[PDB]
């Protein structure tokens, strides 16, 4: 029922990611040199590099609002996909399913522990 449990479990798991070779296309901000269309398909880049960077500032309150943000860099992949083929694309799949299923346990004890906090 620790409420702040959620940070470190985070830190470990965007480790884990960064260890995963396919995080590599998703590591820093997309260099709009290499894709120079990227900002008329994508309107909010992410990254996770931002993300660590979020949580390290203390700028997320919660697990959610951090999920949303790594959601967001696969569904960036996605739409900007030229094929459900491609490269890095692929490697967004498969780092989704691991982010995922190491997210669900983090979201489960944080809105358990809320819960409990209101009790
Ligand atoms: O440039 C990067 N990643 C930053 C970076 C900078 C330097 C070194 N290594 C990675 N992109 C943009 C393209 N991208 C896609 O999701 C797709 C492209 C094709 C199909 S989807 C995410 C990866």
């Amino acid at each position: 029922y620790d409420i702040q449990a959620w940070k470190k479990q985070c830190e470990e798991l965007l480790n884990l990611i960064f260890q995963c070779e396919d995080s590599e296309p998703f590591r820093q901000p997309v260099d709009l040199l290499e894709y120079p269309d990227y900002r008329d398909i994508i309107d909010t880049p992410m990254d996770f590099a931002t993300v660590r960077e979020t949580l390290e500032a203390g700028n997320y309150e919660s697990p959610m609002e951090l999920c949303k943000d790594v959601r967001l860099i696969f569904s960036n992949s996605k739409a900007y996909t030229p094929s459900k083929r491609s490269r890095i694309y692929s490697m967004s799949l498969r780092l989704s399913a691991f982010f995922e299923e190491h997210i669900s346990s983090v979201l489960s004890d944080y809105k358990s522990a809320l819960r409990f906090h209101k009790r």
